[PDB]
């Protein structure tokens, strides 16, 4: 909580409060199509788009992404801008430098092995070349590398279902500028509600040139105004931006700083949610599975009511697809489907099918070394997918997922792929990463203090002689700290860790028979020599914890502590650790939620947790089924009771993670607790 830290938090809040239709970089290709429009008197309709072009040429004469050089991106943006400038006979200094760049680099188009192909390049690029030849621009139309691209365009055009494109909304509307022989009377019926052709400024500019439709013009006027002459390759991106910012702040481990602002963002997303899902932009007649899956997951996680029926439209013969009627299955979309499918409730068959499909799809891509995505160049997509394949959501503890994501997140260096390369500065942001590194390291420093205190407690109480090994001590501390990690929740974190250790000692030391258990239970109330000693350890520890909470927060929970341990002991002697830990955590909270221990919803959750937290595949699957019921109950909870339901889910996930991964935790424990980020 340095001043600098607080100011950084305030800067992220200012971002969140001020989101509108998307902070997205300008596409020179799209700006050039806007700049081509004739106002009606043989002058540009948008002189500020022509100015943008001339002002934003790169020093080598190209246009495009300055920080990620791609021949495809540079050559299509540069050709478009030269066509725009030459068409009006304006800015010849820039126009000629662009022609020089094109002449010198066109032969290099295919030089980069792993270069990602801009969307629609193979139709859009030859189309621009034919415009350029029409206005007599002297570039090498006969460059040898250009034989195979032109062949591809005619092939693509014969495959497009052009009659369907005129009847129902499809993704083809985003790219009309490379097509010929269109029927505008039909296509105008498919205009989006903001005047665009599927949120593409270039496609909309071409439509306007062919139809002079006023609603196309208003979409363009609005975009050119917002971006001071330029336009992006897709706009708006309001839903994409709202959803991805929430996802990134959550995964980076810093979302608790932004609770109010995140609620407002998700209220916005929910306002535009529909029974058919969503795309990147509100109020669309085309939806996509990546936006739909991300919004579904975040809305369900935050307690909004959403139906898994939204996914039905994307399913075909047991497989799932990014868009209806297209074969694309992007790694990132299927990753986001896999994440969403894990929030399925027991009755949601379509998500069970989606979970199987997307898990197996990603497993195969990983095996074949095809974890590469058409929509984005990321720092570490294989790392993200690898973690998701290895650690299901039911086993994913907050600090474990965050510790790995902070090393995967690309910050400002990720680049998205549209018709041209683009950036999303409020999704992919180095300041978020710096805040996340600082916060992670600050919490980790506190955990290291506590780990020293905990080892001193273990040694002073001689717990090694009551059957608790050093390796177990570290596991108990880790599961608690990786779950309840905040510096201000030390009391909850430490009561869970110490309680779990004492249950192990008591069980190891007195759990063998009914006599041994009675012996211990009697000594607890009475406080056989041995049982009295371990009993005093337990009692001393409860007293210290309640005293510390009283001195720090004024809350007296002593009687509550003893009641809960008493209840656990009764059942143990006869024959429920999950429920004991949940009560302990709730007791140490800086408020009073213990009034809920009697509530029907508490009792229901307690019944389920005691079935998860058992005293192997079959056992894991049994736990998952019970987990599924807990999730549905917890996620459907009243706001005041939310903290309690969250606690049940916390404890259960720690148990599930241990059951699944507990044979080989060493690298996770080291990264989470003992290796600083950065
Ligand atoms: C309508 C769009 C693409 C064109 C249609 C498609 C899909 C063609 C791939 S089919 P193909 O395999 O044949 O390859 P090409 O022919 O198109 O080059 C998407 C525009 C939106 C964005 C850029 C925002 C994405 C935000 N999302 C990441 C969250």
């Amino acid at each position: 909580n340095s001043n600098a830290f607080k100011e950084a938090v305030k800067s992220v809040k200012t971002i969140l409060r001020n989101l509108t239709d998307g902070e997205i970089t300008i596409s020179a290709y799209d700006t050039a199509w806007v700049a081509l429009i004739d106002a009606g008197d043989k002058t540009p309709a948008f002189p500020s788009a022509v100015k943008w072009i001339a002002e934003n040429q790169l020093s080598d004469g190209s246009w495009g992404d300055a920080y990620l050089f791609s021949y495809h991106d540079r050559l299509i943006n540069t050709l478009a801008c030269v066509v725009a400038l030459r068409s009006w006979n304006l800015f010849p200094h820039q126009c000629n430098k662009g022609i020089t760049f094109f002449r010198e680099n066109i032969g290099k188009l295919e030089d980069e092995n792993d270069e990602h192909m801009p969307i629609g390049f193979e139709v859009a690029f030859p189309s621009l070349l034919e415009i350029a030849r029409g206005i007599n621009i002297d570039v090498p139309y006969d460059s040898p590398v250009l034989k195979d691209i032109y062949a591809k365009k005619e092939l693509k055009l014969t495959r497009i279902p052009k009659e369907i494109m005129h009847k129902i909304p499809t993704t083809l509307l985003h790219s009309l500028e490379g097509m010929r022989d269109l029927d505008w009377e039909k296509l105008l019926k498919l205009q989006s509600q903001d005047g665009s052709f599927l949120f593409s400024p270039s496609s909309t500019a071409f439509a306007f040139m062919q139809t002079r439709d006023s609603n196309c013009l208003e979409y363009l006027r609005n975009a050119v105004k917002r971006f001071n002459g330029g336009v992006p390759n897709v706009f708006p991106v309001d839903l994409f931006e709202h959803i991805w910012i929430v996802d990134r702040l959550q995964r980076l481990g810093i979302s608790r700083y932004f609770e109010e602002e995140i609620k407002e963002c998700l209220d916005y997303v929910h306002r535009y949610w529909t029974d058919n899902g969503i795309c990147w932009a509100r109020c669309s007649h085309v939806q996509d599975i990546d936006d739909t899956a991300m919004a579904f997951r975040l809305l369900r996680q935050h307690g909004y009511q959403v139906s898994a029926d939204v996914f039905k439209n994307f399913e075909k013969e047991g497989e799932f697809f990014c868009f209806v009627g297209q074969s694309n299955q992007a790694v990132t979309g299927m990753f986001n489907l896999y994440r969403a499918s894990q929030l399925a409730f027991p009755r949601e068959e379509i998500l069970k099918n989606a979970k199987e499909f997307s898990y197996n799809y990603l497993l195969e891509k990983r095996e074949r070394e095809e974890l590469i995505d058409k929509w984005i160049i990321m720092k570490d997509l294989p790392g993200e997918i690898g973690f998701a394949l290895e650690i299901p959501w039911y086993a994913s503890l907050p600090r474990v997922e965050t510790r790995f994501y902070i090393d995967q997140y690309g910050g400002e260096n990720d680049v998205w792929i549209g018709k041209t390369l683009y950036r999303m500065p409020y999704v992919n942001n180095n300041g978020y990463l710096e805040l996340a590194k600082q916060d992670y390291n600050n919490c980790q420093a506190q955990h290291q203090l506590e780990w020293d205190i905990f080892q001193k407690w273990y040694e002073e109480n001689r717990l090694s002689e009551w059957g608790v090994r050093r390796s177990e001590l570290l596991e108990c501390y880790y599961l608690a700290a990786a779950t309840i990690f905040e510096s201000e929740r030390s009391h909850e974190r430490m009561v869970w860790a110490k309680s779990s250790v004492l249950v192990k000692a008591i069980s190891s030391s007195f759990g063998e028979s009914s006599d041994s258990r009675r012996s211990f239970s009697d000594q607890f109330h009475e406080y056989s020599v041995q049982a009295s000693r371990l009993a005093g350890v337990l009692i001393g520890t409860l007293n210290q914890m309640s005293f510390d909470l009283f001195m720090s927060h004024g809350r007296d929970v002593n009687n509550l502590l003893y009641l809960s341990w008493g209840d656990w002991m009764e059942k143990w002697k006869l024959y429920g650790e999950g429920e004991l830990m949940v009560k302990m955590i709730i007791l140490m909270k800086n408020n009073d939620l213990t009034n809920f221990f009697t509530h029907t919803h508490f009792v229901r959750l307690a019944e389920i947790i005691n079935r998860i937290c058992l005293p192997k595949e079959k056992t894991i699957k049994s736990m998952e089924k019970e987990m599924g019921k807990m999730v549905e109950l917890a996620l459907s909870e009243s706001d005041t009771f939310r903290d309690v339901s969250i606690t049940f889910l916390d404890v259960a996930k720690a148990f599930y993670y241990f059951a699944l991964c507990g044979d080989h935790l060493q690298t996770h424990i080291s990264k989470v607790l003992f290796q600083k980020v950065g």
